């Protein structure tokens, strides 16, 4: 009668508490750390570090740079040059009380986007869902909320903003404070060189980051995704009266990039496939039930995939739940194919039903999540991106089996001195984006029996597979089956298909009771 088959929960947590084992060391600045506030935190939210800032290639280009000049033509036909930064504040500090003025204020310093960017789902949002009551607390209570906040951004972040680039193993903490000017900036399109479409661009390896393509979007989705965002800055900003509302703690972002040393051969893994304690759940998600578990972000190469956008699906859902995973883009490089971003502190401020197209903001959630020494909640994430199959049948050969166990390898190792919590995932690249859910729930198992990490599997509904899963456990469980075993039988697969999801359950049966004599 229970919705779960293996180890139980309390055996994922080795019967002590969630979050007695934690996913990151705490923060501390170095060489290979950049943090954002001052150490130790004595005030709350915590105060800004101060050192010179940075307009460069190794940096965040912030809105409120000196350096940042604009063109703007002027009534008479003439140009003046002027800082881009005081161009923005005056633009903001106009009264807006329509949704044309606000996006003429955001392309008066966008001039160059005046008829390629129209903000569709904001007019949709403003002028056909809410009420006449409602639009007018958006524009009396909430934008200029949001626009004093983005303005406050040489107050917020005085140290300059690092890149977390390609092929480097670096960590970057920030206040959740901090981060909602960042983002207050990004709703109003101010990153200075994140908008141009042109193919080989500066930031073409970045995410995007002013929200405008997210208002360009159409359809429901892109409506509650809106939504989320309006909620998210309904509870992180200083109201009339005061700031008590303001989020107290901190967030860490870490790209992981594995070196070739680090890079298993899986045909010398002599790990048994069975010792993993494996829970398998057809009800429940990684955001509730996998607390205190490294939860798995089913990510894009670009953090956050298409949540600006169209994008509605595992990624974009958690980032706009839990929207301070957005800044992320701001400063975090395209994965390369051994390497993985793990994101700590993402507070979540809404509860949503449904996925992809029934997708709908559900309401406040108060995040009671308890925050780590450093101040950042015990919710660990980390981006790990699959490969998409347009052929289901590519993602069997050896090759791009190898490099999904690679990825998922970066993405759950621990480099820890204290031991690893177990990882919450599920149908990892899976559905629609051509991945078998039956290969992938195996490669997953081998990375955890290499690492000695528990797994929480989520099927999301699906018993048929929920079964399957644990039945092929129980099989490796008591035949002892080992890591290079199953890529052995794995391996023997790739060459089956390559004459030619419930069948490749069927040949590792075959290929294992083949050995029972
Ligand atoms: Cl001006
Ligand atoms: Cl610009």
């Amino acid at each position: 009668d229970d919705s779960w088959r293996g180890v139980s929960m309390e055996a994922i947590h080795r019967n002590r508490q969630p979050f007695e084992l934690e996913n990151l060391p705490p923060v501390t600045a170095g060489n290979l750390h950049r943090v954002m506030y001052q150490l130790p935190i004595r005030e709350t939210p915590p105060r800004p570090y101060k050192s010179p800032g940075k307009w460069d290639s190794e940096h965040v280009r912030l809105p409120c740079a000196p350096e940042s000049k604009y063109p703007r033509e002027n009534p008479d036909g003439s140009t003046t040059i002027d800082f881009r930064w005081e161009m923005i504040e005056r633009a903001l500090l106009q009264p807006i009380k329509t949704c044309e003025e606000l996006q003429a204020a955001i392309i008066s310093y966008n001039t160059t986007y005046r008829d390629q960017w129209h903000f569709r789902a904001l007019h949709q949002l403003l002028d056909e869902e809410l009420d006449e009551s409602e639009t007018r607390v958006f524009f009396e209570d909430l934008l200029p909320r949001i626009i004093r906040l983005a303005l406050r951004l040489p107050d917020l972040i005085q140290s300059p903003v690092p890149l977390l680039k390609h092929h480097k193993n670096a960590s970057l903490s920030l206040s959740q404070q901090q981060i909602s000017c960042l983002l207050a900036n990004a709703f109003l399109c101010t990153f200075p060189r994140r908008n141009t479409l042109k193919r080989k661009s500066e930031y073409s390896t970045f995410p995007d980051i002013n929200f405008n393509r997210l208002y360009q979007s159409t359809g429901p989705a892109v409506l509650e995704k809106l939504k989320c965002i309006m909620h998210y800055f309904r509870r992180v900003c200083p109201t009339e009266r005061d700031a008590s509302n303001v989020p107290t703690g901190v967030v860490t972002f870490v790209r992981r990039s594995g070196l070739p040393e680090h890079l298993i051969d899986w045909s010398q893994s002599a790990a048994p496939l069975g010792d993993v304690p494996l829970h398998v759940d057809a009800e429940g998600t990684i955001e509730d039930e996998g607390i205190g578990l490294l939860q798995v972000d089913f990510a894009n190469k670009y953090l956050g995939g298409g949540v600006l956008g169209h994008g509605c699906v595992q990624e974009e859902i958690r980032f706009v739940i839990c929207p301070e995973l957005l800044v992320g883009k701001l400063f975090t490089e395209c994965l390369r194919p051994f390497e993985a971003l793990v994101m700590l502190g993402a507070e979540r401020y809404s509860n949503y039903t449904g996925y992809a197209g029934s997708f709908e903001w559900s309401g406040n959630f108060e995040d009671s999540t308890p925050r780590d020494s450093s101040g950042r909640r015990q919710t660990a994430i980390v981006a790990i991106d699959a490969l998409h199959f347009a052929q289901s049948h590519h993602q069997y050969r050896e090759d791009l089996m190898e490099r999904e166990l690679n990825k998922a390898y970066i993405g759950f190792v621990h480099w820890m001195v204290t031991p690893p919590p177990g990882v919450a995932t599920g149908n990892w690249g899976c559905g629609a984006f051509g991945g078998d859910s039956y290969l992938k729930a195996l490669l997953q198992l081998m990375v955890c029996a290499q690492l000695g990490r528990p797994l929480a599997y989520y099927t999301f509904g699906n018993v048929e597979f929920r079964d399957d899963f644990h039945e092929m456990w129980l099989l490796f469980r008591n035949d002892g089956t080992t890591v290079q075993q199953l890529w052995s039988i794995l391996r023997s697969y790739s060459r089956l298909i390559k004459e030619k999801n419930k069948a490749s359950k069927k040949k590792l049966y075959d290929f294992i009771k083949e050995e029972l004599k």
